C-alpha cells in the first residue's frame, strides 16, 4: 500500500506538461512510496499529451478516457477508484508540487493522525490569488474550520486521507461546471475531524495563466452536507456553520455583486431567483452566524428583491 | 370635609424597604388631616414582610388587600382610585419617595390655575427634563411643553376629571398603559400646570408580539381623535403627529429592524406597528420631523427591508 | 418671401415691452428681409400692453386672440400660420435680441443647409454645454448636448416645420416647447450653433405632462431620419438621462407632496418609461440605474431611497 497517490487529470496540456510531472518525479519522498495517477480526459490535441505521457510509462500510471467529460470531476473520480493508498493529493496539469511535499504533508498527517493536510500555496504569475489567512498562524496539528478559516481554502489541492473518501462515498459531482471542488472538500470536512496546516515551505504552486441553475443547485449541496454532518451533528453547531458558509458565498460567490452588474434586468432576475430559491432552503436560525454588514444583502436576497439587493451593495 | 388630596400607592413585595416611601408620604408640609394615603397591596406572599410594614402605620393609612396578585399596578390604582372622595389623586409608586413639600406646594398651585393636572419636576436616586426647562408653567400645552415626553401618571390629577369620564387603567397590556391613562386625562382637560421649585417625585432605580403595546398605541391615536377638548381635526392631526414622532424617538425597540431579533418576530412586530398607524390619518404625516421621512412611510408600507434600510440611512 | 419671421406672444408685458420690440426693430438685417408677428393672448391688463403694440402700428403684423390660451402654444402655433418666411425665430416677450441675431444665424444656416440654428443664450438678472465648442456647423444630438437645450428660443427652418405638420401641444402646461425642438429634430438632419456673442439675451425678473414625455419616445422611435433601431435606443437613453437629471418634479419623492399625488406621479411615470425599451436603459448614466428600476417597478419607496443616495 503506497502512503501516497497523486491524482493529476489532464486535457490539451501538450509539452508543458513535462514540467508538471517531473515535479512530481522528483519528491524528497521515497520513489517506491507514492505513485503518481494520470487520467487523460480524451485529449484532441494532435496526440501531443498522449505522447508526453507516454514517455514516463512505468514511471506513472495512467489511463484515458473514452471521451472529454469538460472538467476534473470524472478524471478525478476515475483515478480515485484506482488509488489503493493511504492518502490522495490533488494537483492540476498546470501546477508544481515543491520537492518536499508529499513528504512533509505525509509525515505531519501520519504524526497528528490527520484526515486532510493542507500544505501552504505559492503562485507563479500575477492573477488569482491564493488563500492567505488559514496560513496565518503557522503550523497547525488540529485546526478548526472557522478558526482557521478553512471555507476560505475549499480547493480539493490538499491531501486528503482515501479511507473518509472510500467509507463515505466521497465523489466529485458532475452535474456543475463551478464549486463542485468546494462540495467535495466540504463534504470530506464535514466526515472527518482531525485537519492539520503545513506552513514550513510554499508546499504547492498555483500557475496562473450563466443562470446560476447548475451553481446553485451545488450550493444547495453544500448546505445538505452540513446539515447532515455525523461529525458536526449539534443543530446549532451546523446553524455556525452554515452562517459562515453563507459569509463566504457572499465575500467570494459567484457574481457576488451582480445587482448593480451591466447584466440585463431579465437574467439578474433569473440568477436572483435561484440564489433566493437556494438561500430559502437554508434555515433562517444561521443568519445570527453571518457577518452583521451582510444582514440587509441575505435578507434581500431571502425576499427576492432586485431593488433591495441593488440597495443593499451601494451601501456595502 | 372632602379630602385636598388621596396618594394613591400599590405595594407588592417591598419588605422593609417600603418604610421609606410611606414615611415620605406622612411627613408633609400639608395638614395631615387635609390628605390621606391609599395602600393597596397585591397580594404579596413575601411571609408577610410587606404587610407587617403596612400593619406599622395602621391607623395612619387606608389599606386594601387585593386576595390574588394582578401582576402589574393597573388593578390595584383602580381599586385606590374607587376608594377616593377627595380633589385630586396623586399616584405614588411603592419604590418612590415624595420631597416634604410635594403636596402642599402641587395642590396649592393646582388650586391657584384651576388645573386639572399638576406635574412635579422627578429626581433621581441612582427621567424627562424638557418639560421642566422653563420653570412653573400655570397653562402648559402639551406640544409647546413636551408633555407628550413625560407621560407616566405620578403627577396629581383632579378627582372629578377621571370619574366625570371614567377614566380607568387598562388591563390587556403590560407596557405603554400609563401612557393612555395620561393622555386620555389630557384628551379630557384642558388646564395643565408644572411645579419645578424642587424635585417633588424622586425615582429611586434598582439594579414580545407587539400585540399589547400596539392595542395600548392604538389607544391613544383613538383618544386624541375623539378629543372633546380638542375638537378641531387638524389639531388632531397636529397631536398625532407629534405623539408619533416622540414614538419614533423613544418608543419600544425602535431599532428593532436590523436587531438580533427573529425573523418571524420582526414581520409580527412590523406588521403591528404598521396596521396601528395605517389607522391614523396621513395627515398627521407633516406634522412628524423631516428626518423620519421614509422610516414612517416604511411602516406604513409594512415593508421589512425599506425600514432595515431607513435604519441604516438614520 | 422675408428670411426670418419673429414670432412674439405677449401678455400683460405693459411698458416693459418697448425694450423687447424695439431689440428686433433695431437688428442688423436689412429691415425689409425680416417681419415681427406679435399675438397678444389677450391681454387684460386695462389696455396697457395693447396701447405699447398700437404704437408699433405700420412695423409689426399683429393678431390679438378672442381669448387668454394660458400660455404660449396656441399664439406661437397662431404666429406660425401667419408665417411665410425661410425661417421662425420664437421670441419670449421679456427677452431681448443682439442687434446681430438674425442676420448671423441666418447666414450661417444659409451657409451650412441648417434645419436649425441655435444662437448662444445670454442673461439679465440674478444651457451652457452645448456653446462650449464654439460654432459646429453641423451639430450631434448626442455629442453638442442638445437633449439639455430644447427651448424654442431659436430658429427654425419653416419649411419642415409645414411639411411635417409640426405644432405645440395645447394639451400640456408643462413640456410643450420640449416635445416641439425634439420632433423638429427627429424630422431635420442639418443643425448648427453660432457662438460669436450673447445672440438671445434671456431676463429673468403628472397625466398631461407624462402624455407629453410619452409623445417624446414616440417621436424618437418613429424617427425617419434615425431608423437604425439600436441608435433610436441610444437616443432614448439619452433623453432619459436628461429627464432623470432636469425633469419638473424630478425629487418628488422625498417632497412635501402629498402621498396619494406622489403615487399618481409615480404611477404616471412608470407607465411612460415602461413603454421605453428596456435596450435604451444601458445607455443611461450608471448613478442612474436604482431610480430608473425603481421607477420601473412603479416602487414609491425605492425612489425615496435612490433619491437619498444621489
Ligand atoms: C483559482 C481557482 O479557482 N482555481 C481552480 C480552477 O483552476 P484552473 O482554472 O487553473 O483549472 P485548470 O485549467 O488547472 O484545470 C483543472 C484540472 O482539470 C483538468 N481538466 C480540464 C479540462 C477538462 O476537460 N478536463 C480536465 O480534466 C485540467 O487538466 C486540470 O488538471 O479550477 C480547478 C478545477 O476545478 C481547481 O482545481 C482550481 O482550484
Ligand atoms: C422608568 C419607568 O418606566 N418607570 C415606570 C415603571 O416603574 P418601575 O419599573 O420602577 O415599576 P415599580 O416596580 O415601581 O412598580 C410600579 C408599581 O406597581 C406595583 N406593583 C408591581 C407588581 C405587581 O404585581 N403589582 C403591583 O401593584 C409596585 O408595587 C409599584 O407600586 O413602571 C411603573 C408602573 O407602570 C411606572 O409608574 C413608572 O413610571
Ligand atoms: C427658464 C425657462 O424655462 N424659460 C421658459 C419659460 O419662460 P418664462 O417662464 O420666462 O415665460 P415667459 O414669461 O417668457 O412667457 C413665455 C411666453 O408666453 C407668453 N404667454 C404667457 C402667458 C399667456 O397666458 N400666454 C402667453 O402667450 C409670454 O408673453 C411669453 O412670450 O417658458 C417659456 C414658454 O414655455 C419658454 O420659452 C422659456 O424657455
Ligand atoms: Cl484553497
Ligand atoms: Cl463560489
Ligand atoms: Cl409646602
Ligand atoms: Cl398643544
Ligand atoms: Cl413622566
Ligand atoms: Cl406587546
Ligand atoms: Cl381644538
Ligand atoms: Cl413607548
Ligand atoms: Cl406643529
Ligand atoms: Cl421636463
Ligand atoms: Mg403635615
Ligand atoms: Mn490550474
Ligand atoms: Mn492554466
Ligand atoms: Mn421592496
Ligand atoms: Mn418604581
Ligand atoms: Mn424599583
Ligand atoms: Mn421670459
Ligand atoms: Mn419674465
Amino acid at each position: 500500500m503506497k502512503k501516497v497517490s497523486v491524482i493529476m487529470p489532464t486535457f490539451n496540456n501538450g509539452e508543458k506538461l513535462h514540467r508538471t510531472i517531473s515535479s512530481v518525479l522528483n519528491q524528497t519522498m521515497k520513489s517506491t512510496d507514492y505513485e503518481l495517477i494520470i487520467i487523460d480526459d480524451h485529449s484532441n490535441d494532435n496526440g501531443e499529451t498522449l505522447n508526453v505521457i507516454k514517455k514516463y510509462k512505468g514511471l506513472v500510471r495512467f489511463k484515458q478516457l473514452k471521451k472529454n467529460s469538460g472538467n476534473a470531476s470524472v478524471p478525478r473520480n476515475t483515478g480515485l477508484k484506482m488509488s489503493k493508498a493511504e492518502y490522495v493529493f490533488f494537483l492540476d496539469s498546470d501546477d508544481l508540487l515543491h520537492e518536499r511535499a508529499l513528504e512533509d504533508l505525509y509525515n505531519y498527517g501520519k504524526e497528528n493522525n490527520s484526515d486532510l493536510i493542507i500544505g501552504k500555496y505559492g503562485v507563479e504569475g500575477k492573477g488569482r490569488s491564493v488563500p492567505k489567512a488559514i496560513f496565518e498562524k503557522g503550523n497547525v496539528a488540529k485546526a478548526d474550520i472557522i478558526d482557521n478559516s478553512i471555507f476560505y481554502a475549499l480547493s480539493v489541492l490538499k491531501m486528503f486521507k482515501k479511507s473518509v473518501i472510500d467509507k463515505n462515498k466521497i465523489k466529485f459531482k458532475t452535474f456543475s461546471k463551478t464549486a463542485e471542488d468546494q462540495l467535495f472538500t466540504i463534504e470530506f470536512l464535514m466526515n472527518s475531524k482531525n485537519y492539520s496546516i503545513k506552513t514550513d515551505y510554499e508546499y504547492y504552486i498555483v500557475v496562473n495563466d450563466s443562470t446560476g441553475n447548475q451553481y446553485f443547485a451545488t450550493i444547495n449541496e453544500i448546505y445538505k452536507a452540513i446539515y447532515k454532518s455525523p461529525i458536526y451533528k449539534n443543530q446549532e453547531k451546523r446553524h455556525q456553520l452554515a452562517g459562515k458558509y453563507t459569509t463566504r458565498l457572499l465575500r467570494h460567490g459567484q457574481k457576488k455583486n451582480f445587482a448593480n452588474s451591466k447584466m440585463k434586468y431579465e437574467d439578474k432576475i433569473e440568477w436572483l431567483n435561484n440564489f433566493s430559491k437556494t438561500i430559502n432552503k437554508v434555515p433562517r436560525d444561521s443568519d445570527k452566524y453571518v457577518t452583521q454588514i451582510f444582514n440587509l444583502k441575505l435578507e434581500a436576497i431571502r425576499q427576492n428583491d432586485l431593488l433591495a439587493v441593488m440597495i443593499a451593495d451601494k451601501l456595502l
